[PDB]
């Protein structure tokens, strides 16, 4: 039996290395990555690669591995894919724990725009949940912090981070992960998917996917936004991307709303990141 060398991007930085049998599907992978993580909470989270285009993608855990990597290095990065609205409702304080992670380089990549108030009382609840309770000895006047919190790091976030560190005294590492993700739940880009598109005009928008629907960021004015359960058929053809939009109480007719994708890989990536948020999220 023959088998492939995995590498994997931990959500903290580190690489994971394990073997597969080269004809192994991504739940193999996966179930060995989850297993070394002691994740029991596997619905949440998947593995990412880059295809040929060097897009992220989804590994498809039903489908070979190798179909899906095809030419590329079987390297990969563990993500959350699907991000509870609820993280109180999780059962374990480790899946909290690998949340509060992505949730951390979603912050500091830029991914998920964060207010300065924001990103200090985040990173403040990171500090004590990793250092525990503030100790003056290791922070003087001019202290900066080991821990990326931001996308740009201003001697006031480092002051700002400290002032609420030392607000947290007795918070447990369980408890201050649970607080960042009461705040870090609430962000408008939070468990948004953002995938650029054109509307039928050819008017550059970005589509996001989530819990809640697909959202149409246009003009900052007017975002709209299609509730799953408003969402009946999500189709690609070519370069295009389709969704039914329900009729109204006493419409005869569905609505069809059509976009433009970079090229055809892009519109297929769409659809199955859509078809899977609305499989998960259904009865939200
Ligand atoms: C931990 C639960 S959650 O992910 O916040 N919300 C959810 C998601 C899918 C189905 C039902 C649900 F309640």
């Amino acid at each position: 039996p023959k088998s492939m060398q995995c590498k994997v991007i931990l959500l903290d930085g580190s690489e994971y290395t394990c073997d597969v049998e080269k004809r192994s599907r991504g739940q193999v992978l996966f179930d060995k990555v989850c297993e070394h993580l002691n994740l029991l909470e596997k619905d949440y989270f998947g593995l990412t690669y880059r295809d040929a285009e060097n897009q992220k993608n989804w590994l498809d855990p039903a489908k070979e591995i190798k179909k899906q990597v095809r030419s590329g290095a079987w390297h990969f990065s563990f993500n959350v894919k699907f991000y509870p609205p609820d993280p109180a409702q999780l059962s374990e304080d480790i899946t909290r724990y690998y949340l509060c992670l992505q949730l951390r380089d979603d912050i500091v990549s830029g991914r998920l725009p964060c207010s300065f108030v924001t990103l200090a009382l985040l990173g403040s609840y990171t500090v004590q949940s990793e250092l525990g309770d503030y100790d003056p000895d290791e922070c003087g006047s001019d202290y900066i912090s080991e821990f990326r919190f931001a996308p740009n790091h201003t001697k006031e976030l480092e002051d700002k981070v400290i002032e609420l560190h030392k607000s947290h005294r007795g918070m447990t590492p369980a408890e201050a992960e649970m607080h960042f993700l009461e705040n870090a739940k609430k962000l408008s880009m939070y468990g948004v998917d953002l995938h650029h598109a054109k509307d039928s005009e050819g008017v550059e928008i970005m589509l996001g996917v989530c819990a809640s629907g697909l959202l149409i960021y246009r003009d900052r004015l007017r975002i709209n936004r299609f509730a799953w359960p408003k969402v009946l058929k999500i189709s690609y053809k070519r370069n295009n991307f389709y969704i039914k939009i329900r009729p109204g109480e006493f419409e005869q007719f569905e609505s069809t709303i059509g976009f433009k994708l970079p090229n055809h890989r892009a519109a297929k990536r769409l659809w199955k990141v859509c078809v899977e948020h609305h499989t998960f999220f259904r009865l939200l």
